[PDB]
C-alpha cells in the first residue's frame, strides 16, 4: 500500500500526538476536551467543520465572543463604558466595524477589549460544555485564534494547532479580507507565530494541501485520539 504523509521540520508528523495531553481535574468526568488554534490564514474553521462531522461539538470563541458583548450579555455593559456609546449602532448593538478601528493594529486598546471579553468567553465556554455533557457528549473542542494567549490551554486535554506558511497565510488575508499586506502581516505579528504554536501543541495540522489532504490528516488525528481517549 503507497501513502504520503505530512510533516513539519526546522521532525513532526501532522495528525500524531507530540507531547503528553494535560490532565484537567476540574474538567466534568465525562469530557475530553480539545483546544483548537492557529494562525490568521490557517484555515482552521475548515478543520473544525471536519471535526463536528465526525461528532465532535465545537465551541466556538469569536461567537461566543459576539454574544458576550450583545445587549443582555455579560460583557456589554463593561465594553460600552470602557469604549463609549459611539461603538454602539442605532439600535444599541455594538457597531463591531467601529469597535474593530478602535482596537485592531492596537496594542493598548486591543487589551482593554480583551481583558474584559476574555474572562466572559472562558466562562461561557465552561457553561457550555457542562450542559454538553449533561446532553451526553463526550468530546468538546473550544475553537479559538487566541487560546494560548488568553491561557486556555489550563482548559483543554490537549492543544490542536492548524498551521500554513507565513507567505500563504499573507495572502489567504490579503485576499480573502480585503486587507493591505501591511494590515495583514500587522494582523500576524499581534499573534504567536506557528512555531509558537508548534511547540505548545500536543497535535499539529495543515491547510497547506488540496481538501482532500486535510481530511485525510484529520481522519488520521481523529482515528488516534479516539484510541487514547479515556
Ligand atoms: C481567546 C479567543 O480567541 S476569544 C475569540 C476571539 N475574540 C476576541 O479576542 C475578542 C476581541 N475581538 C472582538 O471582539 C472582535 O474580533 C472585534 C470586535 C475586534 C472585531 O469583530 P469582527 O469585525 O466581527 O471580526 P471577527 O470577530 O469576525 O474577527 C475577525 C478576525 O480577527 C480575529 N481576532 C479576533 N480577536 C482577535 C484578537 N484579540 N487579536 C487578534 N486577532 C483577533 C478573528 O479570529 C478573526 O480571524 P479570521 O478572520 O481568521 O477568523
Amino acid at each position: 500500500a503507497l501513502y504520503q504523509i505530512q510533516l513539519l521540520k526546522d521532525q513532526r508528523i501532522l495528525g500524531n500526538l507530540l507531547q503528553p495531553p494535560n490532565e484537567r481535574p476540574e474538567l466534568p468526568s465525562g469530557l475530553y476536551v480539545l483546544g483548537l488554534t492557529g494562525i490568521s490564514g490557517s484555515g482552521k474553521s475548515s478543520v473544525a467543520q471536519r471535526l463536528k462531522n465526525l461528532g465532535a461539538y465545537i465551541i466556538d470563541s469569536d461567537h461566543l465572543g459576539h454574544r458576550a458583548y450583545a445587549p443582555g450579555g455579560p460583557a456589554y455593559q463593561p465594553v460600552v463604558e470602557a469604549f463609549g456609546t459611539d461603538i454602539l449602532h442605532k439600535d444599541g448593538t455594538i457597531n463591531r466595524k467601529v469597535l474593530g478601528s478602535r482596537v485592531f493594529g492596537n496594542k493598548k486598546q486591543m487589551k482593554i477589549l480583551t481583558d474584559i471579553v476574555w474572562p466572559v468567553i472562558a466562562k461561557l465556554a465552561r457553561e457550555e460544555m457542562d450542559v454538553a455533557v449533561a446532553k451526553g457528549k463526550t468530546l468538546c473542542v473550544i475553537d479559538a485564534a487566541m487560546l494560548l494567549e488568553a491561557g486556555w490551554q489550563s482548559m483543554v486535554h490537549e492543544v490542536w494547532t492548524v498551521v500554513i506558511p507565513e507567505t500563504e497565510a499573507v495572502r489567504r488575508i490579503v485576499e480573502r479580507d480585503g486587507l493591505s499586506e501591511a494590515a495583514a502581516q500587522s494582523r500576524l505579528q499581534s499573534q504567536m507565530s506557528g512555531q509558537q504554536l508548534v511547540e505548545q501543541s500536543n497535535v499539529v495540522l495543515s491547510t497547506l494541501w488540496e481538501s482532500h489532504v486535510t481530511q485525510s490528516q484529520v481522519e488520521k488525528a481523529w482515528n488516534l485520539l479516539q484510541k487514547r481517549l479515556p
